[PDB]
């Protein structure tokens, strides 16, 4: 560990990777050094929930074959692209280094300096904080002990990509606790992977269907019905009461009184913002929405910047926001990195999200969408190339941020407007590509609109 760097990542993900590289490229001799608690060194999210599944060598190597069968690394680059930590202060044409392994502890933003768990202090001259978030456990989990503990899993990264597949290669029965759109793509991602096997899984929440909280009642059934067809046995309307071994077998008792008997648990309810940081640090963090506050240029302090799952935004349209989005880590990133390097650009962006529960149906979202606005919905038969396996053998890439690019315009599939008066303020694509420059136009120009069917033309 050097002891000082110009050019200091705080976590080493999406956000951080985005950043080192936008600096490099505005600043080609800059000296960056990548700080990161986990083993690996910077890797992308999505192929863990989708295309790693859908393959026994490739647990070994992450090299994953996308839905057009040509393989990607889950890795941003090759190992060989980075220096050394050691060699970064003096190394010509400095470069972009990792300390994996090494977790930053303390912030002292008025020395501007960083303690690591091993004792280590690093001074930097600008820093990032892209420290990312930390997966939610259940209550109920939380208060049945160390045994029911240790047989959930917390879905996130490439260990729990591991020791999960290991497990559905092992055991009978395997229990997805959440509804949203990672549970229901892991739900169908085991699934597939039970049928061949012949072995069960169970998907359970509490809303009445997949996705209930964003998307309306008939996307929401519609989704819950194609899960089942995959096998899946989707339990709605659930209110987990409690959690217990009952003769080494995982119990979990619902407040409707079922019981559900499974071997193993994955919960996908949500994250928190990893702010720990903002102790030591003093930085201030958002009670209400999470995350470190951080202003137009995404700065906490002069020469500190916030980006991806761990930053509350001031969203152009929404106010303060915070976001758990690959395309928002990316951009938000990169612009940190523009603005780490003199760039003083504002973050005016919407971020898209995107998910594919395999290769024959996929989801596209942007702006607020919450279930509980109204919501007008267009629905049409779909065409043969209304599915994420064409989308990306057209595109080349499996990462819809990608291939739907970062600008706006100038049944078997739809589009439903979430509204505010006659204003949409939010859109859900389902099956739809290629469209998402229109859908960012329509809602930032924030027209009314007297129909919406015309509308739906436009997609
Ligand atoms: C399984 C899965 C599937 C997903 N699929 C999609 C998808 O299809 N579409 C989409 O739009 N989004 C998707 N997302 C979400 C998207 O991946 C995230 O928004 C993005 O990864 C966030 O990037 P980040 O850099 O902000 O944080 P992260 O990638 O979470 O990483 C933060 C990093 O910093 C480290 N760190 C934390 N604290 C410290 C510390 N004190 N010191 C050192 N290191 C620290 C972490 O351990 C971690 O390596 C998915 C996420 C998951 C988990």
């Amino acid at each position: 560990a050097p002891s000082h760097v110009p050019f200091l990542l705080i976590g080493g993900g999406t956000a951080a990777f985005a950043a080192a590289r936008s600096i490099r490229a505005r600043d080609p001799g800059a000296r960056v050094l990548i700080v990161s608690e986990d083993p690996e060194l910077p890797y992308m999210r999505p192929p863990l929930s989708k295309e790693l599944w859908f393959s026994p060598n490739v647990t070994k190597t992450l090299r994953f074959k996308q839905w057009n069968g040509k393989e990607r690394s889950i890795y941003f680059q090759p190992p060989s692209f980075y220096v050394s930590a050691q060699d970064l202060p003096h190394i010509e044409n400095g470069g972009v280094a990792v300390l994996t392994g090494k977790k930053v502890v303390q912030l002292d933003v008025r020395d501007n300096m960083v303690k690591l768990n091993d004792g280590s202090q690093i001074t930097y001259e600008k820093c990032l904080i892209a420290t990312g978030g930390t997966p939610r456990s259940l209550s109920a989990i939380d208060r049945a002990g160390a045994e029911v503990k240790s047989r959930t899993t917390l879905f996130r990264k490439i260990g729990d990509f591991r020791s999960l597949e290991k497990i559905s290669r092992e055991v009978k029965s395997i229990t997805i606790i959440g509804g949203g759109f990672l549970g229901s793509e892991l739900a169908c991602a085991l699934g597939r992977k039970a049928r061949a096997l012949g072995t069960e899984v169970i998907q359970l929440f509490p809303e009445k269907g997949n996705m209930g909280k964003i998307l309306p009642e008939y996307l929401s059934n519609w989704t819950m019905e194609k899960v089942r067809r995959e096998g899946v046995k989707v339990m709605p309307n659930a209110i987990v009461q409690s959690v217990g071994v009952s003769s080494g077998k995982l119990l979990i008792k619902l407040k409707d009184g079922r019981k559900v008997e499974t071997d193993h648990i994955v919960a996908a309810v949500g994250l928190e913002p990893n702010v720990e940081l903002a102790k030591t640090g003093g930085l201030e963090i958002d009670s209400d929405f999470g995350g470190f506050r951080v202003n137009a240029e995404l700065q906490a302090r002069s020469n500190i910047w916030v980006a991806g799952d761990a930053a509350c935004f001031y969203d152009i349209k929404l106010g303060r926001r915070r976001v758990e989005h690959h395309d928002h880590a990316v951009v938000s990133g990169r612009l940190a990195g523009e603005n780490m390097t003199g760039a003083a650009k504002p973050y005016w962006h919407q971020s898209m999200f995107w998910s594919d529960l395999g290769p024959d149906v996929g989801y596209e979202a942007i702006g607020l969408v919450d279930s509980s606005l109204p919501t007008v919905g267009v629905f049409a038969k779909a065409t043969a190339q209304d599915n994420p396996k064409s989308a990306t053998e057209q595109s080349g890439t499996g990462i819809r941020s990608e291939s739907e690019t970062e600008s706006e315009a100038s049944y078997g599939k739809g589009v439903i407007f979430y509204l505010r008066d006659k204003v949409v303020v939010g859109i859900v694509l389902w099956n739809i590509f290629n469209r998402m420059p229109i859908a960012r136009k329509i809602i930032k120009d924030g027209e009314q609109h007297e129909d919406l069917n015309e509308v739906a033309k436009l997609f």
